[PDB]
């Protein structure tokens, strides 16, 4: 009745392209084919992943927007919503005035970026993990490139899609890839926590590359005979320890991303 006279057609996620004034690409290539834009009617800066009309990726496009729809998080990327009646189609979601964990952690100030700071972004993060494991999804490429930073250090798991130097090989990132993923191509969330403890590692380096010290080719030879990367400097034993238990050979001794946010909140509570 009423709500279909009124609502005829699309969801109520559906915007129209021109409510929003595109104004340059973000990240200079590093996230695709994602915009700045001004959601005009709110003068609200947003982000903008756009997909234009002659490519191969549209049933991916539309899962992806399909699968925003059904999530929702503080610590996971808020979509504002999407253009799918015609291409160029978009995503739209909100911008994070700090850009992406793995930049912000490298050119942060470590007087501002203390201890407390690297716990509460390590803790939200598992956070929204928790909420993807309990709803029954996998990520499937976490990494601090691939988290954003907001104001008050609010931090927030997004997916670019941007497997297509050497982060990606023939696509894997292979240093953030489980074993089982990279030798049968098998993911799970399991394979999600062993990329959580290589993320929680890039935020007690501050960003560093993993496996310094370490040829490529070498990694899965490695980690098969027993070798994980090293304490960080000044990394305490207890972040260490869950560290480790993320990097468990067998993907059912790995903790649960529950079991994990579990831990850092153990953490505040003891120290
Ligand atoms: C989760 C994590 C991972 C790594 C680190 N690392 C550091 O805190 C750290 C310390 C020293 C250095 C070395 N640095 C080299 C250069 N000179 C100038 C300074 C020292 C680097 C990182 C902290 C944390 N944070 C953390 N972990 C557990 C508990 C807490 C915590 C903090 C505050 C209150 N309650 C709990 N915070
Ligand atoms: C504009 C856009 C469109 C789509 C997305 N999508 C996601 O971030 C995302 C997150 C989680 C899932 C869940 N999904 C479950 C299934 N497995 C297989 C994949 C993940 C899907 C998409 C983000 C964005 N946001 C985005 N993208 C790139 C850059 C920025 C950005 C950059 C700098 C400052 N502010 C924002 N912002």
């Amino acid at each position: 009745g009423t709500e279909n006279l009124y609502f005829q057609s699309m969801d109520k996620w559906e915007m129209e392209r021109t409510d929003i004034t595109m104004k340059h690409k973000l990240g200079g290539g590093q996230y695709g084919e994602v915009y700045v834009g001004v959601w005009k009617k709110y003068s609200l800066t947003v982000a903008v992943k756009t997909l234009k009309e002659d490519t191969m990726e549209v049933e991916e496009f539309l899962k992806e927007a399909a699968v925003m729809k059904e999530i929702k998080h503080p610590n996971l990327v808020q979509l504002l919503g999407v253009c799918t009646l015609e291409p160029p189609f978009y995503i739209v979601t909100e911008y994070m005035p700090y850009g992406n964990l793995l930049d912000y952690l490298r050119e942060c100030n470590r007087e501002e970026v203390t201890a407390v700071v690297l716990l509460y972004m390590a803790t939200q993060i598992s956070s929204a993990m928790e909420y993807l494991e309990k709803k029954n999804f996998i990520h499937r490429d976490l990494a601090a490139r691939n988290c954003l930073v907001g104001e008050n250090h609010v931090v927030k798991v997004a997916d670019f899609g941007l497997s297509r130097g050497d982060t990606y090989t023939a696509k894997f990132p292979i240093k953030w890839t489980a074993p089982e993923s990279l030798a049968y191509n098998t993911f799970s969330i399991k394979s999600d926590v062993w990329a959580f403890g290589v993320l929680l590692w890039e935020i007690a380096t501050y960003g560093m590359s993993p496996y310094p010290g370490i040829d490529l080719s070498q990694v899965y030879d490695l980690l098969e005979k027993g070798y994980r990367m090293e304490q960080p400097e000044g990394c305490p034993p207890k972040v260490y320890e869950l560290m480790r238990a993320c990097w468990k050979w067998s993907p059912a001794d790995r903790p649960s991303f529950a079991e994990t946010h579990q831990a850092f909140e153990t953490m505040f509570h003891d120290s």
